[PDB]
RNA sequence: UGAUGGGGUUAGCGCAAGCGAAGCUCUUGAUCGAAGCCCCGGUAAACGGCGGCCGUAACUAUAACGGUCCUAAGGUAGCGA
């Protein structure tokens, strides 16, 4: 078994990858559950409007 | 209550194994037989009991919601380390 920490992050880029990190991080936990793999969130960063993640730590 | 049935006895009859009248007596328990119980409803300010699992919301989280399993019914208001 292994366990991991990775990070999903928009860096510096505008609102949109802001948004983008949400829509990418909701498809890699749909992947993440056929995969089996336990997920867990240790800092969901929010970003500068609704519905925005500037960065997640899974 | 005592109907039938099966015995025990013996007057008689039988070469004689045996049959057995009536009476008496032993046993059997047909029929009758109410409550109760089973049965059918009521009743919890009667004694009492008052559920599981699983998924689910433009972001993560939670589940308003949904699926099926069971129950006699699944803890209402209100309160809650
Ligand atoms: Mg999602
Ligand atoms: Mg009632
Ligand atoms: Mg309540
Ligand atoms: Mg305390």
């Amino acid at each position: 078994m292994e366990e991991k920490i990775i990070q999903i992050t928009a860096g510096r880029g505008p609102l949109e990858c802001q948004w983008v990190v949400a829509k990418v991080l909701k498809t890699f936990l749909q992947e993440a559950t056929q995969a089996g793999i336990s997920y867990t969130i240790l800092s969901r960063e929010e970003g500068d409007a609704n519905l925005t993640v500037k960065s997640v730590t899974l």
